[PDB]
DNA sequence: CCCGTCAGACGCTGCGCCGCCGGCGGCCGGAGAATCCCGGTGCCGAGGCCGCCCTATTGGTCGTAGACAGCCCCAGCACCGCCTAAACGCACGTACGCG
């Protein structure tokens, strides 16, 4: 179950189960409302050689 | 004709080859998670300094440990012979041990 990304508002519910990301097994967007505390958004991809390989979460 | 002997082909048996698969082993890349420095910052406490006095040093003594000078004599050391128990060598083997 592939879902296209769509960006969740949360201008005052946390990142809860409720979140369209999370409903959607998607990880929540910068763009998503989701605060730079939200724990559904990706970390950084710091992958020191080449963001390219299997040690590559990304 | 079929049997009999030998011969030749078949089937069966045993083998290796062959390809596949697996497992293994090795080696490595590189994330990443700590540790490791490296530099900036600020104390507080060495360390440093001063006042002072109580103890260390000085002079004298006197009397006694202790040297030392001498000495006797035990007993530690040699050694000597005869003895045998005690030591030694080996002979198994099974049982602790080590994996």
């Amino acid at each position: 179950h592939v879902y296209n990304y769509q960006p969740c508002d949360h201008p005052r519910q946390p990142c809860d189960s409720s979140c369209p990301c999370v409903i959607a097994q998607n990880f929540c967007e910068k763009f998503c409302q989701c605060s730079s505390e939200c724990q559904n958004r990706f970390p950084g991809c710091r992958c020191k050689a080449q963001c390219n390989t299997k040690q590559c979460p990304c």
